[PDB]
């Protein structure tokens, strides 16, 4: 890819975070806390899962950002509609307003319905996410492997403004405490 020059400075939106998450002062890192984080409930917060949105909203143009996933066992990354469900249980699918990939139990999968197996030779430490709003495209790149393509969603029905989407995952195992980090441009 040659997508870096549509680089956008993403920050995390505290108000959207599940109440167990800890967002750094610079709003560029998020991790799972060991307890509910002494914040009020609000209608924006994801209730059931360790999810948070970026502050930025996109309705046009090309956008690119990078996320560090070093030492994590489980995570979801991508973009979602501003209008996605926040409360209760749901699946990650384009029908529900999500364009995502994830790591789960040593397999990488794209959040189609049903999910799609990914073929990655070099487990990634940093992921690039590219959105072309007008083209209807969301693409994922393996920064650890010279920017190699991971997956492309095409003909996307964004149906409204988009937000960067993050899930740090649970830490039942004790092996998934590490943060997601937005990488410098
Ligand atoms: O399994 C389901 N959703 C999720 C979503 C996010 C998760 N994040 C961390 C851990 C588990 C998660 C599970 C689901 C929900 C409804 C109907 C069918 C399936």
């Amino acid at each position: 890819h040659h997508h870096h020059h549509h680089m956008v400075h993403i920050t995390l939106d505290r108000n959207t975070a599940n109440s167990w998450l800890i967002i750094s002062k610079d709003r560029r890192q998020v991790r799972m806390g060991d307890t509910h984080q002494n914040v009020s409930d609000n209608k924006e917060r994801f209730s059931n899962y360790p999810m948070v949105l970026g502050a930025q909203r996109f309705s046009s143009g090309k956008m690119y950002w990078e996320v560090d996933v070093t030492q994590k066992e489980a995570w979801d990354l991508g973009v979602c509609r501003d209008s996605v469900q926040r409360k209760g249980q749901f699946s990650l699918s384009p029908e529900n307003g999500f364009w995502t990939i994830w790591l789960w139990q040593d397999s990488y999968e794209a959040g189609t319905s049903p999910q799609t197996t990914l073929h990655i030779q070099v487990p990634p430490c940093q992921i690039g996410i590219f959105v072309d709003y007008e083209a209807g495209v969301v693409s994922f790149y393996n920064i650890t492997d010279h920017g190699s393509l991971i997956y492309t969603f095409s003909e996307c029905v964004f149906a409204g403004p988009l937000r960067p989407f993050f899930n740090v995952g649970f830490n039942y195992s004790g092996g998934n405490a590490a943060p997601l980090k937005l990488c410098p441009l």
